[PDB]
């Protein structure tokens, strides 16, 4: 790359309740946009978990009279997106945290690989997508981790000999989502994984929340040796284990969320809670879009470098990422000479000033400004081989 990554995850279920349209993102922050999620068979077919939202869906300038096979839905969204955007590529990711249960069986042989690799890369050569995001999660052994190597080398090759017939001199990306949690990442292949992979998007959040005995940061930097309840994890320890064990610092982009999970009946951050409570859309978790709540006031561990609402009133507290948050992990992974700065997920961001988002990409400053690709002389939509011209 030539410069940072500023990327977001933008995902096909947003485009109902959450009314978050690809047209909805202010692209001209964003180097990246990972659209997800795709399914995947235990034979190692990828699918796709929505043809609706995928490419049937007509937005309001989509002809219901036109000639030849035609994609629409966020597929030809994000089309138009890229051209308005040449500096923005568009990852097809394939797994997620509900769709990671046949990813063992997929890798597990030469022809599950093979079959993994051809059905994604058709789906990214006919929707004119830039690359492929493996989400795996979780490799749980060495057989599972080894056989993830197997699977990316596969899809490697194969994008390869894409771009050599269809796309000459074009470098399809290739990344995973990666674990923050010592448990998980201690099994993976990282120098295998440093050599094969353009960027590892770290999932540096989720360290605490439902699942934590006691009220912790979600997405903190460091350990708070004074109140060590309040960092179960940090972000600090992975991203050193992820480029001691062979991933190179300038392909990690380093994974923030765009949402809180909240905290009810307690009084502060490593202390005892009682439940999760609400939240915008699944239970304890909130959209930085609805942070802080009316009345919370936003407190600072300046050990653990996490931010948190609270309300003194109704005893709920909330760990989520604002501005100050971003501009201090971008300070932090600009020192460590990492690859840039990812998002999950585009819907809950704020608008204007106070966009996370948009707070990373003035703070990273250089951007990647690598161009995308719209050639697509090989897809099976007709708008889309014809570039939506
Ligand atoms: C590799 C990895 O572990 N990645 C992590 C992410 O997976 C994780 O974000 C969570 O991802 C899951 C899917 O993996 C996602 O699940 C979705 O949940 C929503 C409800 O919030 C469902 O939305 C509905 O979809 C239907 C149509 O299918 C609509 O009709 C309806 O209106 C939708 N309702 C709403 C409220 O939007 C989705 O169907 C469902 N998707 C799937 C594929 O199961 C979670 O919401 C994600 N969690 C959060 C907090 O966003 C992430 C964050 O924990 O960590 C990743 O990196
Ligand atoms: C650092 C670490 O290993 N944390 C684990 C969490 O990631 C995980 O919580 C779940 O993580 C998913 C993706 O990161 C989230 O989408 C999901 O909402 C969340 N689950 C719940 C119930 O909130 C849990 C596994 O439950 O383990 C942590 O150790
Ligand atoms: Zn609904
Ligand atoms: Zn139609
Ligand atoms: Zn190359
Ligand atoms: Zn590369
Ligand atoms: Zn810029």
């Amino acid at each position: 790359a030539n410069g940072y990554a500023n990327s977001v995850y933008f995902t096909n279920w947003g485009i109902y309740d959450r009314n978050f349209q690809p047209a909805d993102l202010v692209a001209s922050d964003v180097t990246h946009v990972i659209y997800s999620f795709m399914n995947l068979q235990a034979d190692g077919t990828v699918i796709s978990g929505d043809t609706y939202a995928d490419y049937e869906k007509h937005y309001a300038d989509d002809s219901w009279n036109d000639v030849g096979t035609n994609a629409y839905g966020c597929v030809k969204q994000l089309f138009k997106v890229k051209k308005a955007n040449r500096g923005l590529k568009v990852l097809l990711s394939i797994g997620g945290w509900t769709w990671s249960t046949n990813f063992p069986s997929a890798a597990s042989t030469d022809a599950n690989r093979k079959n993994f690799a051809k059905t994604a890369i058709t789906f990214m050569k006919d929707w004119g997508f830039d690359g492929i995001d493996i989400a795996w999660a979780y490799p749980a052994d060495a057989t599972q981790a080894s056989n993830m190597i197997l699977l990316l080398k596969e899809v490697r090759s194969q994008l390869d000999a894409y771009a050599a017939q269809y796309a000459p001199g074009y470098h399809f990306l290739l990344t995973i989502a990666a674990p923050a949690g010592k448990d998980n990442y201690s099994k993976l292949r990282l120098a295998d994984l440093g050599q094969v992979l353009d960027y590892i998007n770290l999932m540096a959040y989720d360290y605490a929340g439902s699942f934590s005995p006691l009220t912790g940061h979600d997405a903190n930097l460091f350990n708070n040796p004074s109140n060590p309840n309040a960092t179960p994890f940090n972000t600090d320890s992975a991203v050193k284990d992820y480029i001691n064990g062979g991933v190179p610092a300038n392909k990690i982009v380093l994974g923030m969320p765009i949402y809180g999970r909240s905290f009810q009946n307690t009084a502060g951050i490593g202390q005892t809670y009682n439940g999760v409570g609400s939240g915008s859309w699944e239970a304890g978790i909130w959209d930085y879009k609805a942070l802080p709540k009316a009345g919370a006031t936003v407190q600072y561990d300046s050990v653990a470098k996490g931010y948190y609402s609270y309300n003194s009133a109704t005893k709920e507290l909330i760990s989520f990422d604002t501005p100050d948050m971003i501009n201090t992990k971008v300070a932090y992974l600009k020192s460590l000479g990492l690859g840039g700065s990812m998002f999950w997920e585009a819907s809950a961001d704020k608008k204007g000033a106070d966009s996370l988002i948009g707070t990373s990409h003035r703070a990273l400053g250089g951007l990647d400004t690598t161009q995308n690709l719209l050639s697509y002389p090989n897809s099976k939509y007709d708008n889309i081989k014809n570039g939506l011209n």
